[PDB]
């Protein structure tokens, strides 16, 4: 009942009752807040109400002080002093960016591009807001009970009359009962829960509903730079391997935190390892926010790490199969690699946070508070995929808002910039460069001469939003046909529903542009399905066509994004 002012820290009484985070708000700020907003209910250790019998005067705005006790403008005392006076709100110890936080609805993109331009203070209230916006409209979609179970990976269901049904992808990973979590594919549709349960008739799924905790830590701390290497200590015999990013490793021990923007195949895990074998005595802490980011960091330090001094730490609510190679759950091994939401309450000499470009705010914010560093490293490329923003239907999030690590690479430009590709084909390179990168990267490999283009636009269905183009499909298999090389290729699509009907189709492997990220393929099959903003996605482009190592064959419905790979031309 008594804190600190989010807007200037001035120690109060009051909170917004309205707000459905209750932050304390100082009389200066409270007053500018409620008369502004439709917010008008303040609460203190009593709350802002007409205390005279049977009155429902809530507002702030309506209310005075009768002594000690507060009355409205029909019930209060001769002598009483209205609480809203003088710019200020009545209260012990006597902002438009907060205001718009904490009234939208954060389906519009001007909602999270304030959240990532106000104040730091304001940054974590946003956060906060944002991710309980998020939970309390889970409360929204319909349950799902089991009419039928046809066998071990597929199932027949009836859904809530009255609640919207929620998107049937692996992203919306439902919470079944006490059975475990269980994820869902399309009148079959196809089953896949984390735990092998032989599902009841009767039993029901419904989504992950989980409680926001407040935040306190910053989403970055405070830049401190210094004048030698400090805390960490330098090794002489280092590894030819890793001389090309020396510089850049002694630049990590003469910053408090550094940022590496590091373009597909431009060598983050070798950076992220290589910082490990620099400073070899140096307690190291890798993070990401997903269990495939923390296990391609696991993989590479396999290879360059002592296996004995590492380990993976996962949580008890086990989701999905992680890295089996290190000691489970040993925060104390000098290597951790755990994802954010599992980081124990630990500190460290360097803390690495990979794929920084698919962190929120929430999940800054979360590592600055369970990890003390001395150095941290935040590697990621803003170019690439964002975390998904369930409640974001209006506008476009450009990268500078995905959170405040990408913001200050867009803006006053990345401390470290991995400048050569060592993964793709020139002309997949070349045409990112371009497209993402402002030409800054370079190609390692020749042209593969395997790169081609399609202009084929074909016909487009959609099961309930998750589009299909069926010609887009027969094209490559008619492609197939006559390139049998290509038979290892992996099929990639904006659409998880393009991509079932092209597994069963082609029999390729699938893969959404999403879930390709930090993966390399030789051989590469896009269907760009349409020609939505979804699709057209200059980063999930910058994504979908650097997957490849040797080849890639894109199908393209967008004549913008056609025109702009630099690919062989292909006809039929
Ligand atoms: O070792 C690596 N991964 O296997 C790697 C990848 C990419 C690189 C790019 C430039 C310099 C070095 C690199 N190293
Ligand atoms: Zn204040
Ligand atoms: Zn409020
Ligand atoms: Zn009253």
């Amino acid at each position: 009942a008594v804190g600190a002012c989010v807007l200037c820290n001035s120690q109060t009484s009051l909170r917004c009752g309205a707000c459905i985070r209750r932050p304390f708000l100082c009389c200066k700020c409270c007053y500018d807040h409620v008369i502004s907003t439709s917010h008008k209910l303040v609460l203190s250790v009593n709350p802002y109400v007409c205390n005279a019998p049977g009155c429902d005067v809530t507002d702030v705005t309506q209310l005075y002080l009768g002594g000690m006790s507060y009355y409205c403008k029909s019930h209060k005392p001769p002598i009483s002093f209205p609480l809203c006076a003088n710019g200020q709100v009545f209260g012990l110890y006597k902002v438009t960016d907060f205001n718009a936080i904490a009234t939208c609805d954060w389906t519009n993109a001007g909602d999270y591009i304030l959240a990532n331009t106000c104040t730091e203070r304001l940054k974590l209230f946003a956060a906060e807001t944002l991710k309980a916006t998020e939970e309390t409209f889970k409360l929204s979609y319909g349950i799902a009970t089991v009419r039928e179970v046809l066998s071990d990976r597929e199932l027949h269901l009836s859904w809530e009359v009255g609640k919207p049904r929620p998107p049937l992808n692996r992203n919306y990973v439902f919470t079944g009962y006490q059975i475990g979590e269980y994820t869902f594919e399309k009148d079959a549709v196809v089953y896949r829960g984390t735990t092998t349960y032989k599902l009841n008739v009767g039993d029901y799924f419904v989504l992950t509903s989980h409680t926001v905790m407040p935040l306190s830590a910053p989403t970055l701390v405070p830049q401190e730079h210094y004048v030698r290497i400090t805390g960490l200590y330098p090794t002489l015999n280092i590894s030819d391997e890793f001389s090309s990013n020396v510089a850049n490793y002694q630049k990590v021990g003469m910053q408090k935190y550094s940022t590496l923007q590091g373009p597909p195949g431009t060598g983050k895990s070798h950076f992220a390892i290589g910082l490990a074998l620099y400073y070899p005595s140096a307690r190291i802490v890798y993070t990401a926010c997903s269990h495939a980011a923390v296990d391609a960091l696991c993989e590479k330090a396999l290879k360059y790490l002592p296996i004995d001094k590492c380990s993976r730490i996962i949580p008890a609510r086990a989701r999905v199969e992680c890295f089996d190679k290190f000691k489970v759950n040993s925060t104390l091994e000098q290597y951790v690699f755990c994802t954010v939401n599992a980081l124990p309450e630990t500190t460290a000499d360097i803390v690495v946070f990979d794929e920084i470009s698919m962190a929120t705010n929430y999940d800054l914010s979360v590592v600055n508070a369970r990890l003390r560093a001395k150095h941290y490293v935040y590697i990621g490329d803003p170019a690439q995929l964002p975390a998904p923003r369930t409640l974001l239907t209006k506008g476009t999030l450009e990268p500078e808002y995905f959170n405040s690590v990408c913001r200050l690479m867009k803006t006053i430009g990345p401390d470290m910039f991995l400048g050569t590709c060592r993964r793709c084909p020139a002309e997949i390179v070349d045409t990112v460069s371009a497209l993402v990168y402002d030409n800054k990267l370079k190609a390692h490999k020749d042209k593969s001469a395997q790169c081609f283009k399609m202009f084929y636009k074909g016909v487009i269905t959609h099961d309930v939003s998750s589009a299909i183009n069926r010609p887009q499909i027969g094209v490559v298999r008619e492609f197939l046909t006559r390139n049998p090389a290509w038979r290892k290729a992996v099929f990639i699509s904006p659409y998880n529903s393009q991509n079932a009907v092209a597994s069963k189709i082609l029999g390729l492997p699938t893969q959404t542009v999403d879930s390709s990220q930090g993966s390399e393929y030789d051989y590469v099959i896009f269907t760009q399905t349409t020609e939505t903003a979804h699709s057209c996605n200059v980063n999930r482009f910058n994504v979908a066509i650097t997957r490849a190592k040797v080849g890639i064959l894109c199908i393209m419905s967008d004549r913008d994004l056609y025109d702009k790979l630099q690919f062989t031309s292909l006809e039929i």
